[PDB]
């Protein structure tokens, strides 16, 4: 049964089985008053692993690569932040020390650095423009366009049918559009058309925060999305 942010101190990290090699990664952190949790992606990459996404924070992610380590066994090569939030890229100063090469679209590290976030070494191309995709060893990297930020991208693993959807995809229980400092209201819901065109199989649809589901998580964040610019 997937935790929740209640069973989680801050500072652990727990590990949830999606699928055959495919596992969800769930930390906690303090903001605006609260503890949140937070959702990132772990995938096979043949005897490798491929990350998605720090666990917000360095000495969480570093209590990420030692639940990796005890619970898996394979070393994370590579990792990969969908846009440019430290709940995405905070510990990546602590992946780069651990032997992980670490990935972003070229907007994610420029914005990171602006706003004084930690900074993904490589740039992945390919990705510039709505609607492009590139591949990512065992999985497929998706640029739906402008949503919970400008910049994030969407994770697909055709083996599983798995969808990482990151922030710009909520969970079924938010019904607050919450914090849009960085959004793009009037082109989310297009965006979230996008992801709907090109992943029609998706069997569960990982949100950035909260429970899993199904692409039923598009329409609930859609209309989440339209609610707030009618009010
Ligand atoms: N019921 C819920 N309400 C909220 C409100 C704000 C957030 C804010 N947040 C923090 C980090 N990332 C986000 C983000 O929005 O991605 C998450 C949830 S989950
Ligand atoms: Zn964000
Ligand atoms: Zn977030």
């Amino acid at each position: 049964e997937y935790p929740t942010v209640s069973e989680i101190p801050v500072g652990e990290v727990r590990l949830y089985q999606i699928a055959d090699g495919v596992w969800s990664h769930i930390a906690t952190q303090s903001f605006d008053g609260a503890v949140y949790p937070s959702n990132g992606l772990i995938v096979r990459d043949g005897d490798e692993l491929l990350l998605i996404d720090t666990a917000w924070g360095a000495k969480n992610t570093a209590a990420l690569l030692a639940e990796i380590e005890k619970q898996i066994g394979l070393p994370v090569t590579r990792a990969v932040s969908t846009h440019f939030h430290d709940d995405r890229v905070g510990g990546v100063d602590v992946l780069r020390a651990a032997g992980v090469a670490t990935y972003a679209s070229p907007s994610t590290r420029r914005l990171a650095e602006v706003e004084g976030n930690e900074i993904p070494t490589h740039s992945l191309e390919g990705l510039s423009s709505s609607g492009d995709a590139v591949r990512f060893g065992p999985v497929e990297l998706f640029y739906p366009g402008a949503a919970h930020s400008t910049d994030n991208l969407v994770v697909y693993v055709p083996s599983a049918s798995v969808l990482y959807g990151g922030c710009a995809i909520y969970e079924l229980s938010r019904t607050s559009a919450g914090n849009v400092a960085d959004a793009d209201l009037a082109e989310w819901p297009t965006s979230i058309e996008r992801i709907q065109q090109h992943y029609p199989e998706a069997q569960f649809v990982i949100p950035g925060h909260g429970l899993p589901g199904g692409l039923d998580l598009l329409k609930h964040t859609t209309n989440v999305v339209k609610a707030h610019t009618n009010r």
